[PDB]
């Protein structure tokens, strides 16, 4: 014969009417010398013979009597002395749902990378549940987000297991950390719940491009400015972090001709490293170039405009018609002369000079270009020769001077 | 107006520039007459005048490039003086530039470091080639060496000038191809082209874009039950075709929605270990799961069963309940005493038999499976023997073979 009953009953439950089950009197059960025996380590039922009834001794705990093993069935043999009579008799325990499901770790830990495309699996720990059949793990739910949702797998012996299901791409610029609450529902009624939290860390994925503050950089440097002066600093910003969001600057030069700027790749810094001259080259268009460890990158274009600077004394050059020059000859043409300047404005204007007292004429006939010829006829007997030092003077500031000497001897018939 | 005469850069020295006489409508013993002489701002005299003849030569090689350099158009204002009687003359002399200069790149060699996961389109700046000539005689195209990811793309800017960018145009793959080489060109537009190259070195940069997988898709393994604690089941590994920290693994271990598993999981070795103790007759079977995890959350999973082994360690238990201490004399078929047996293990280490002295009189009858009966074979007179001694000796088939025994006295009445 076998019985059922539920688990966790109260002790001192009423098991079975052994008396009328058996089909014997009531004081038959005490005549006989009703024994129970068994070889279980702890004494489940005893056995009340006066009212030929099975009673509960302890309180029975299904997980902690069966386990995993299905069904509970306890067998035990009762024997009778009068005359001698053996019964054997199993008790098979309903399981209830009186155990809540538990998660391993209170906290889980994922660390997702940016760029995880949508439909992306992540293993996650599941609940467990001592518990069997519809009493045991049945359903998995996420906490309302717009990223992920959870789905239950019910691979292998039927166990079912939680994993999270991606369903927007992620972005560490816009949302660093998540936390979610995965719960854990049971299949029995009332349902139990068992709740833990998912701790989801966005690794940062170099998915930005460095860009610059300004488009465009335009300074002025004087070119008479020293060896290793700061002439711009540039600054670009990465909304990646960490090594992705380093940047490394580099100097693009523009056409021809070699440029006398130095980039620092870390600081950004653009100083002197040559020369410079506004009369050789007054203008220099560059472009900075910013880049990541990742290969993304973004450019500026730098124009610096070099200032002028009075460094150049005019170039006076001269060429002589009439090494000497008849007394009597009206109106003579020297020697004629033209000046020059590489500077500009009044640094590259020139004004140019003769003495007072001298006879002559400085005569601007082209511009730049002056040709000196006598005023008037001369005696030989006054003067034989005459030291004439042109002076080409710059109207700027400050002001050089060039100055220059020629010798004129006027002759008469030898 | 002034006169204005055109020639071509780097010309040989003692060149025609003009029939200067005819130029200037004078006769040809007019020119050398008047003394014709010729004024410049330089020193070094570029021009040289022939009064002989009438004609205008070059006295040195002009260079485009040392004398005007990037300014256009290379003029050079030169005058004319006469003496017969004094007259002045303005003349330019404009220099045509030549196509004389090869393209030249800064660098010899530029490194470029691209993402795995860089998508097409994008572009990767490069330092343009330098040529000091001017107009057609300059940088005009860009050319990149014959490759399947990249192609150059020659742009103009301000004063139009040529800057090379390069771009992609099909996905990188550090797995594939971790290191790229090419040859940029830089052609020019003259007539016959000349050519600039350089080295464009590419290395890829490691994308996390590979997942953690197992050498094995399951594993099996058989395990003792007197095994000790915190002993080695077996080592899993997992091989990343990633490199460096998106290479290295970190293993994890799953187990059932059943219950608790007594093991534990190494996350650099991959080493499975015992937590707590093992029983064949508690837990049979096993089911866990080990998951693969990178820096990055890409991650792989192989199913790890473990059944452990039964081994004899479970003597059989007996226990006996007495009905008679005495028994009567010329009583036929007498139950002595009625006993069970048990044992936890499986196949023949559960499997028990159990036996009695030969010499006695006794019979021991099977009613139950595993519940034995000890009843009288015969009745028997007492002046032969007085009391009786059955010792039930029970043992289990296994190996080794483990033996349990227990006594129980008898006695005889009625005299
Ligand atoms: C069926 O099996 C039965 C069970 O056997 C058991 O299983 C086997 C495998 C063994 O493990 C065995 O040990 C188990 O018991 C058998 O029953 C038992 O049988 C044994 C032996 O046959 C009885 O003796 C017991 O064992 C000791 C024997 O020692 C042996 O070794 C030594 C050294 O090798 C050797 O000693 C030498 O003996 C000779 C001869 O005397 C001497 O000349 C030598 O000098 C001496 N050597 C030296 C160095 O000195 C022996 O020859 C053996 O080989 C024995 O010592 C031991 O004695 C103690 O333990 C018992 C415990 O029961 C005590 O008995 C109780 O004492 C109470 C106190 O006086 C007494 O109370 C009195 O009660 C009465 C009324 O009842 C009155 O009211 C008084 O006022 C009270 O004081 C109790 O009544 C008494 N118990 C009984 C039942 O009467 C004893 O005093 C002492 O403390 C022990 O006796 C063994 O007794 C016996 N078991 C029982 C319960 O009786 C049975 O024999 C088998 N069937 C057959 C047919 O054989
Ligand atoms: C598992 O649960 C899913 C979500 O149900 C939600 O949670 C419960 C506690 C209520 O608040 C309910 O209003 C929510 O929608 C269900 O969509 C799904 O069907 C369930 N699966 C099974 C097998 O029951
Ligand atoms: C005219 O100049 C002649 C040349 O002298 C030169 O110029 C002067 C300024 C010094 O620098 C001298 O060392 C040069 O050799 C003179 O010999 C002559 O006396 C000068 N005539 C007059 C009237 O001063
Ligand atoms: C540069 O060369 C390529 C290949 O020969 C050609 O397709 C392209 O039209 C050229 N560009 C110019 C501006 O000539
Ligand atoms: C299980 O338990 C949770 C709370 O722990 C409830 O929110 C859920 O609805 C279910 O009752
Ligand atoms: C599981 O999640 C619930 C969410 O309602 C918490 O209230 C609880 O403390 C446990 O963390
Ligand atoms: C994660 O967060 C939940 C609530 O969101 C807690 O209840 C839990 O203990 C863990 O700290
Ligand atoms: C560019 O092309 C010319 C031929 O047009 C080669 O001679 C030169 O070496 C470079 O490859
Ligand atoms: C550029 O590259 C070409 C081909 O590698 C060489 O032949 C040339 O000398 C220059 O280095
Ligand atoms: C880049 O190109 C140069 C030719 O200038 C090679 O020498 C070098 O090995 C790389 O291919
Ligand atoms: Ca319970
Ligand atoms: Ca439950
Ligand atoms: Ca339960
Ligand atoms: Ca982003
Ligand atoms: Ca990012
Ligand atoms: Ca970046
Ligand atoms: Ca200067
Ligand atoms: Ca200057
Ligand atoms: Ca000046
Ligand atoms: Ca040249
Ligand atoms: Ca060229
Ligand atoms: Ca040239
Ligand atoms: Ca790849
Ligand atoms: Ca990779
Ligand atoms: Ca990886
Ligand atoms: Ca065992
Ligand atoms: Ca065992
Ligand atoms: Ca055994």
């Amino acid at each position: 014969i076998s019985y059922s009953m539920p688990e966790e009953t109260e002790s001192g439950y009423l098991v079975a009417n052994l008396a009328q089950d058996l089909g014997l009197r009531v004081g038959e059960l005490t005549t006989r010398g009703a024994r129970i025996h068994h070889n279980g380590n702890k004494e489940l039922l005893q056995l009340d013979a006066e009212r030929g009834n099975l009673l509960l001794k302890e309180k029975p705990d299904r997980e902690a009597l069966c386990g995993a093993t299905e069904p509970c069935v306890l067998h035990f043999q009762i024997i009778l002395e009068n005359p001698v009579q053996f019964f054997q008799t199993d008790l098979q325990f309903t399981d209830i749902n009186d155990h809540f499901p538990e998660f391993p770790d209170t906290e889980m830990l994922l660390k997702i990378q940016e760029i995880a495309q949508p439909g992306t699996v992540f293993p996650l720990k599941a609940a467990q549940d001592p518990d069997i059949g519809s009493n045991a793990v049945q359903n998995y739910t996420v906490s309302p987000n717009l990223h992920f949702h959870v789905v239950t797998l019910s691979r292998s012996d039927d166990r079912k297991y939680p994993e999270l299901v991606l369903d927007r791409a992620l972005d560490r610029e816009e949302q660093p950390e998540l936390t979610l609450i995965l719960t854990a529902l049971d299949g029995g009624a009332p349902p139990k719940s068992g709740t833990t939290t998912v701790r989801i860390e966005v690794v940062d994925i170099n998915d930005n491009a460095p860009q610059f503050l300004q488009s465009l950089y335009a300074v002025e440097v004087p070119e008479n400015s020293p060896l290793n002066a700061l002439v711009v600093t540039v600054s670009a910003r990465d909304l990646d972090a960490g090594i992705h969001g380093n940047v490394a600057y580099s100097l693009f030069q523009g056409g021809g001709g070699p440029q006398p700027f130095v980039i620092d790749e870390i600081t950004g810094e653009i100083r002197l490293k040559g020369a410079l001259d506004f009369e050789a080259t007054s203008y220099y268009t560059m472009e900075i170039v910013a880049t990541d460890s990742g290969g993304l990158s973004g450019k500026c274009t730098v124009a610096i405009q070099v200032l002028d600077v009075n460094d150049n004394a005019p170039k006076l050059t001269i060429s002589s018609l009439t090494s000497s020059i008849p007394e009597n000859a009206p109106e003579a043409v020297v020697a004629v002369f033209s000046v020059s300047d590489p500077d500009s404005g009044d640094n590259g204007r020139m004004v140019c000079s003769i003495q007072n007292g001298l006879p002559f004429l400085l005569k601007p006939t082209f511009k730049n270009f002056y040709t000196l010829v006598t005023e008037r006829p001369l005696d030989r007997e006054s003067n034989a020769e005459y030291n004439i030092t042109i002076t080409v003077s710059d109207l700027g500031t400050p002001r050089l001077t060039t100055q220059h000497t020629i010798t004129v001897q006027v002759s008469d018939i030898n």
